């Protein structure tokens, strides 16, 4: 495409997670990643003419189990269809976890099994979930493709999200990594080396689980502080990588009420650790709940600062995927994402 | 035939939530402070013994199972979560998944997850007072049976048996148990035996002495590869350390009824004779019972008769600590026929 275009890939599978329930302050209340988030986006990519936007490839379940476990996709399968034959009359929401204290055991019971492959209980589960997952994961692989293929960038539009998924664990509305996916299958395809940059609100728990022990992925988040958000029990600073992967992970961290004019300032230490890293590929986990009037977020980024986000991003010279994370002020939310991509592209 | 005394407080009607997180929906809660009084009316009705309320005891029999830190959480947890703007009972979101750190946050969510195991126990006004009557309630029982009774029934509710030295949860906040048994051992009876007959393990109680080889951790219990707990109380945990061999798991599956249960009993009570304690702790749960909601044995109420008596036979100091049931209108009947069965009834 001419420059300053970029290409979209989206999926209307995405519309087959359609949760009613999420726990949330003691209470079930209507979700905060629901559909009109994709929606939304895909509207405004079609209306700033960003690029061409296509379906994904089906590229099957081996990239996905490059980064997952077996037994853990076996679990996605079939855990709606479990759930409702034992008689559950909500959606699939877990009761019971691994205490401190608790084996790491895999039960056969289904409750079991849910808590034991999750890390939340506002993350609902119903018909169709296995089914968006599935299809966001191969989004994210067939943006990877596009890149591998010729093209500087390719956005992923995502949905369900994925950086808080861990090799076997899901939670934070995530199901599968499709980050992680995108990376590994850069490496699988002979990119030596590839960093995923997470500029979500929150921390990228799942990536960095995922790559911890590695030195050929770079994991690289900036988020607001886990004492005080989700996901609580990972992203401090003091987490920098083990064994091989010692020095190879970075988490930067900022309190409520950040601006750009600060939270900036932690891009800029990302993007030189990106350079000193001198990676092959670069994979950008996006999230705009960073934006000043997001409902679950204490950042105060502004529509423009989108702009400046993605002309940053840009000036790193590498083949890029964009990976659509959170972002839950849905009046805003395609403006913010797509300005991304537009400053990228060399707008403003 | 005998007589048995009874420690109760009025307190734990302080402990009256509304919701339960149950298969994807906030339902009424199965641990409802009519449990109690059903239990109590029944002991009143058939003149078991003297009702005593509870002692104050304070938090250092307390402290001596559980730390410090979770003690502090469980008596700011409630006007934390106020003040943090949530408008539900205190429920966790969010826990120490697989792969993250234990490391303790400073916001209410994110400990409210460190200290739990499960989501169906909220937290509202009045927990920390009922779960501090609780453990007073089991004290209290400990100090009769230690000052010369041969027996007494602590009608602690909230429950104990599945709460850790630190984590709180299916419907326990302090192991009254655990409790009871570290306060014989700081008295000075060399061993003590904890036997856990309530359906579900007692998993909080095998934790906390689970390195150790003077209080010996029993429970029966319905299978946790099908039922809570479902990450501890398989057979093949036998202890840790000097705990070797001091911790024992008998596992029945769905449809038990009490001419199998009971072959377990046997081999429960063999291991207490060869371990010749000095005190016992009977964490009592009815929740056995045929028709219990939650449950999948199928004890029937003369069945508790039997029980009581066989637990006699054992010829211990013992505490019974209430703990699970929930078929309310049968769960006096069964409690109390546990203490009728011990004092002689048949
Ligand atoms: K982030
Ligand atoms: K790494
Ligand atoms: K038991
Ligand atoms: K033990
Ligand atoms: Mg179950
Ligand atoms: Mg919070
Ligand atoms: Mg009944
Ligand atoms: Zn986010
Ligand atoms: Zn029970």
């Amino acid at each position: 495409g001419p420059l300053g275009s970029m290409k979209t890939v989206f999926s209307p599978l995405h519309s087959r997670r359609h949760v009613k329930t999420e726990l949330d302050g003691g209470l079930l209340i209507e979700p905060h990643e629901k559909p009109s988030r994709a929606e939304t986006i895909l509207a405004r990519v079609k209306d700033q003419a960003l690029g061409e936007i296509l379906e994904p490839e089906e590229f099957g379940l081996g990239p996905v189990k490059r980064v997952h476990t077996a037994d853990y996709v076996s679990f996605l399968e079939t855990c709606w269809d479990e759930w409702v034959a034992a008689g559950k009359r909500g959606e699939a929401i877990p009761t019971f976890w691994v205490g401190r204290g608790m084996r790491a055991r895999l039960p056969k019971d289904i409750d079991g099994r849910l808590g034991y492959y999750s890390l939340g209980a506002d993350t609902s589960i119903s018909d169709g979930t296995w089914e968006a997952a599935r299809a966001s994961a191969n989004v994210a692989l067939t943006a990877q493709k596009l890149v591998a293929e010729g093209e500087r960038a390719a956005f992923a539009l995502c949905r369900p999200p994925g950086h808080h998924a861990h090799a076997d664990v899901f939670g934070g509305y995530c199901f599968f990594n499709n980050a992680a996916i995108a990376a590994q299958a850069f490496r699988d395809q002979g990119y030596g080396k590839v960093a995923v940059l997470d500029v979500d609100f929150h921390h990228g728990n799942g990536t960095q689980a995922i790559f911890y022990d590695r030195s050929d992925v770079l994991t690289i988040s900036l988020h607001g502080d886990p004492d005080l958000v989700f996901p609580h029990f990972l992203g401090f600073e003091d987490e920098t990588g083990e064994g091989d992967g010692e020095a190879y992970n970075l988490n930067i961290v900022f309190p409520p009420d950040t601006p750009f004019s600060i939270w900036s300032q932690g891009l800029e230490k990302a993007c030189e650790r990106i350079r000193t890293f001198a990676p092959d590929a670069l994979v950008v986990a996006l999230g705009v709940d960073t934006f000043e009037e997001d409902p679950i977020s204490f950042f105060k980024l502004t529509s423009g600062d989108y702009l400046k986000l993605g002309k940053r991003l840009e000036q790193l010279g590498l083949p890029t995927v964009f990976t659509m994370e959170g972002g839950y002020d849905v009046d805003a939310i395609g403006v913010n994402a797509v300005n991304v991509m537009q400053g990228f592209e060399g707008k403003s």
